[PDB]
């Protein structure tokens, strides 16, 4: 996580995602208001592209705190822009450095896969001790989106992966005996991609952080329950996930969606399987709970459980986000 | 490395590459002589393939040593291939756990990458500890072979990839100070892939480990000096790596090549640019030194230096293993 953010070639892949990059210039500068004469904290300023729409949109001085070698490269844009004076790149984690200044705003792009992945919201949210009782974040809310999804060509494809191991003679050695666990691994890997929303079978729940009131801890256990109004009768194969934040400034809100009826971002979506899919009609309720656990690799623990309440028929899963299916 | 390895995905698309599992089947029951009533130990067994194919040759005992969760899979092979009276499966790293007996061979694959990627070789050598005087390894040799090349298409893309950084307006910012520096990154990068051996300029330098008598701290500093004769005039764009073992048997001598000559291997071949490329005329001697330094990271920092003896003209490079660019 401080070596891979150290690489250009990262930064640069990351920039090219044009909802990204618009939609962070246009939340700051339509804001500038929000910034004119301002102080700043950029939390994770990569290149530093989020302290440059900060001085854009006239802010005083702006801290930019990153804790790889990226850091390097910013002071190296910073002094390049001619903006020496205006942006103070500090390196190292947001936890340790010193500011001479609390500040008016805080920007960053945090946001992993499933929002919660790589657990940069936790420095995020720590940033807020540097905060102002006045004070803003941009972004200012995320909401995760849940949905249930019917996708047998996915479901199928697991089994299809793991036939390697039905091998009774692979060189002399039976492999058949490893069949199921194969199947089985390959179903805790979360799957990183976008697909149709024909394949969603009820509205989704919202489950909402507002990063000016959450604190660090919060982000350790998420739980997140859910019922689920079937709009549709067949098989459900899992989960669903995608996220919204939300640039909440005095002039106007903006929103940044990586929701599949939006244009495509390099979040794409992602979808957990249940080990074995659900039959439920339309009018059925699907009712459950999602529980993101916090790791030691700067990822989480999904389990997720659903019933159909009207038959009682039940399923689970628990998924390492740490060890996706990149399927696009 | 010990999560990584845990995957039966991984396993799977390691056992795909049919001329490794061919050649390790070949090499060991071509010399069934060796291994008929004997004691072995595989090194970082995986799935535990070559201590199958020990089984099959006749070995007594084979004890299994594996660092990863990958050993639970293995120790569910030997129950049901019905051989847990011969294979041991042994949980661990091989410099921490205790064999009860010393062992007349030894056979692994630890071959990365460059054939010393991932510095499996030192836990290799470390088994030797386990070997009686009589004993024999598979492999017993590794040639690393090196030879210049001409790949004018392969240096451009270098130029091509870091061209996002001319921006003088990307959103308002001047990228262009940094152009430089994503070039000098993208260099940096060892490309793993094939290529035609049409690009080869002389005849490949073998630099040869013998796995019999090396020792593990050998692998810590690994210095290559090459003089290669020039057969072609033009161009020399950086140096191409590949890597030959060979198990030595009473019976046979059998070869595994990563040879671009040889069919594919998922080795592929390894190319580190220069910095900047030679003029070197057919009859003109190109002489330097490949220096491979090992890192905390399991891998490698390359050094490489050239001259063409006739002009002077120098180059080099500093890449590092640990980030290869899988260009295949
Ligand atoms: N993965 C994403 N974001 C998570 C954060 C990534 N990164 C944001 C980079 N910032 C930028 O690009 N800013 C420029 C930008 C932003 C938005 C639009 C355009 C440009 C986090 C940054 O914090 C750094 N750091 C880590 N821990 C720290 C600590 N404790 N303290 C201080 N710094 C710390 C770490 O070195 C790194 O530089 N985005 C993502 C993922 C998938 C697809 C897509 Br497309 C985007
Ligand atoms: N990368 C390669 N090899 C390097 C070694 C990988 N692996 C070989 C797996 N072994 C197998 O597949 N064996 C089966 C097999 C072998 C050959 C042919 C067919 C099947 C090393 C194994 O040691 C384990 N371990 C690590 N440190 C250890 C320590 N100190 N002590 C004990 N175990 C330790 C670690 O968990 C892991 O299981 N091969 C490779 C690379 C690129 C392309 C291709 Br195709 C092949």
């Amino acid at each position: 996580y401080f070596q891979f953010y150290g690489y250009l070639s990262q930064q640069q892949n990351m920039m090219q995602d044009y909802v990204r990059t618009g939609t962070y210039q246009r939340a700051i500068l339509q804001n500038h208001t929000d910034f004119k004469d301002k102080i700043v904290l950029d939390v994770g300023c990569g290149s530093g592209i989020l302290s440059f729409f900060a001085a854009q949109a006239g802010a005083r001085k702006i801290y930019a705190v990153e804790a790889s070698t990226m850091a390097q490269h910013a002071e190296v844009l910073v002094k390049s822009n001619n903006l020496t004076d205006r942006i103070v790149v500090i390196p190292g984690k947001v936890e340790e450095v010193s500011l001479p200044e609390q500040v008016d705003i805080i920007i960053s792009e945090p946001m992993g896969y499933m929002l919660f992945n790589e657990r940069m919201l936790e420095s995020y949210l720590h940033a807020k001790k540097y905060l102002k009782p006045s004070g803003n974040m941009f972004p200012t809310i995320g909401d995760v989106h849940l949905a249930p999804f019917t996708d047998e060509q996915l479901y199928m494809e697991q089994f299809t992966k793991a036939n390697f191991w039905y091998q009774p003679s692979f060189h002399g050695v039976d492999l058949s005996a490893l069949r199921g666990a194969a199947v089985d691994e390959y179903f805790r890997q979360p799957v990183v991609d976008t697909f149709d929303i024909r394949i969603l079978m009820a509205k989704s729940v919202k489950y909402t952080v507002n990063f000016l009131e959450a604190k660090e801890g919060d982000l350790h256990r998420i739980e997140i329950p859910f019922k689920f109004h079937m709009l549709h009768s067949g098989l459900v194969h899992g989960l669903a996930f995608w996220f919204d934040v939300a640039f909440i400034g005095s002039i106007m809100t903006v929103w940044l969606s990586t929701a599949p009826t939006e244009p495509l971002t390099h979040w794409y979506q992602v979808r957990c399987l249940f080990q074995s899919p659900l039959f439920a009609k339309a009018g059925d309720t699907l009712s459950g709970t999602c529980l993101l656990i916090a790791n030691k690799r700067q990822s989480y623990d999904i389990s997720i459980v659903a019933q159909v309440d009207q038959t009682g028929s039940k399923s689970s899963n628990l998924l390492d986000l740490k060890n996706p299916f990149f399927r696009y």
